[PDB]
């Protein structure tokens, strides 16, 4: 797999 | 697979 | 599977 | 906000 | 916020 | 903010 | 802020 | 894998 | 700031 | 696999 840009804000 | 962009705020 | 643009704003 | 499971799945 | 268990498998 | 359980696998 | 639990696996 | 720009902010 | 369990695997 | 960018900030 690939992943690229996963945002997580709080 | 492939994930881009996936964003999460709260 | 490929995912692109997944958002969740609370 | 409150954000509680949230998946993404590729 | 609060965020809490969110996932994000590729 | 709180951030609990993030997870990213690819 | 607090952050408890962020994983990240390539 | 490949992860890239994985971002978490409390 | 607090953070605890913070892993990135490659 | 191969990790680049990785942030976590409480």
């Amino acid at each position: 797999g690939v992943v690229h840009g996963v945002t997580t804000v709080a």
